[PDB]
């Protein structure tokens, strides 16, 4: 089995993530990635952007009793991708019909009225081109917004437009 | 468009850089890849790294006549990859034994007491694997040294420590 | 609200299916149907048209990748209905355009130089009436033929002629 | 060597084609090619290839109400290839997800049983060399079946056996 240097992702470690008590996990290859947003705080630098991670896992851990942070992975308006549960297990980031099956990664910020840099969407994208080369994610993935699969305005209106002009898009 | 670029690179506009005026072609799949270290002074955010890129190019433009900044590529402390002369362009970075087989990608800084973040040694280590998918970099590509082409202290006491515990890393 | 009581279908466990991993929806009631045929070789029997509905589901998830098989129900020449993606998730049978509002139906085998047996087409008539019975299509629901709606030999020659001559088709 | 270095396709206009209203565009260098086959019947003048090019044209653009015949290139036995919707803009003859990524090239007429002639064969790969050539298509760009793709016989199993021969044909 094949496995290629891919991404650059900022390890648990690192951003001083907690130990993650979560244990299922999905079945390879995950055909759906469903982008959403924090709607909270958003980082410009590597330092504040660990800290806004280790902001969004602590509330997810502390008050949400969650195994982990929701997410797979977060993209940091730093221009990098954050490590989160991960490739392997499973997220609490969008209603047990697509918890199980999908990859949910979410740009930390809120992109209601404003717009992630494009240095962030490249982390993104990148990150997800690298999951297929992993073989993490089909190659023929598809990708949905927060708001298209829960009642929610998640990935924020801005971020959501864009989203729609990715060839990986499906609504 | 795809997706954005494997290594997640920001492009020469991005950080406003002026156009280059290289034509000297690298004859690809190329073996050598020279880590250096700009020597100059070193940022540790997206917006202070594209005002540091933007600075070296300066002086190899305006001041020392060169068609563009000298390295194909310059890793940013930001743990972000900066597009220089890219894939293609032969650099200016590794004298005229090495300028035209070779990619010399430096680090904005100087490392000679302090190291280059693993954020930073990151995204370098991405760059060379996306090189190789790209073809412009052959698969057994040999790492090294600035020091080790040509007499000079570049990349640093204790960068270069560091770059040969690389697997590919060759003297 | 009544009960009708029309289904007469081959659920996906008898004729043993993999999972389907689709999960986009149709609204209801669905104004068109397109008849297309497999252009495979034709089972007459439970225990083979079970086999077959296998290796069409097989050929579209495995080799071309795909959610679930293409259509939402295939008629055997076994004179049985099998359930392809039923009555609410769409189907991908007719490209972008049709895949959102009709029911893709499909008969095994290929009537190019064959007319499916009679019991084909029963069981096929009926299953509409059976939609429209439960309100999955419309009462005055039109019928197309695959080469009708895009570039194809679909649902084949012979059972083409036969299908203009159906009450509900439609130019 | 020389841009144009190649092709001799038989320009719309020479076929009498139709004028295209699509306005979709392809991104190059493209990176997959997707080979069709009309399936229809078959052709080999000069003169009954631009009737039968024109045939197929007519039935995607009035009976199914398209912008411009489905294929980007079609091929004639006559040894010519017959311009569809070109280089740049994109086809509809792979389905949603292949079609903004591959140039679909279509053998007129149906090769289940029987394989073009040597020269079809020709100005088929002649075209891709063109493609690659003008920078059209990826250097190392992969080939696909039609029933590679898309639940189909396309191409017919003869000029499949032949397609898979190729140096750049990908599973």
């Amino acid at each position: 089995e094949d496995p290629p240097a891919c991404g650059s992702i900022v390890p648990r470690r690192e951003w001083r993530a907690l130990a993650s008590e979560c244990r299922e996990r999905l079945t390879r290859p995950v055909r759906y990635v469903v982008v959403s947003h924090t709607a909270g705080s958003h980082c410009d630098t590597p330092a504040s952007c660990a800290q806004q991670a280790q902001n969004v896992q602590s509330y997810h851990v502390r008050n949400l009793g969650w195994c982990d942070v929701g997410y797979n992975f977060l993209i940091g308006e730093d221009g990098l991708v954050y490590e989160g549960r991960g490739w392997n297990i499973k997220g609490a980031h969008a209603g047990p019909t697509w918890n199980p099956i999908s990859i949910g990664i979410s740009f930390m910020g809120n992109y209601m009225n404003r717009v992630p840099p494009p240095r962030a969407l490249r982390a993104a994208q990148n990150l997800l081109a690298c999951g297929v080369a992993l073989g993490a994610l089909r190659s023929n993935y598809e990708v949905k917004g927060h708001r298209d699969v829960q009642p929610t305005l998640s990935p924020g209106d801005r971020l959501y437009e864009i989203i729609q002009t990715w060839s990986h898009y499906r609504a």
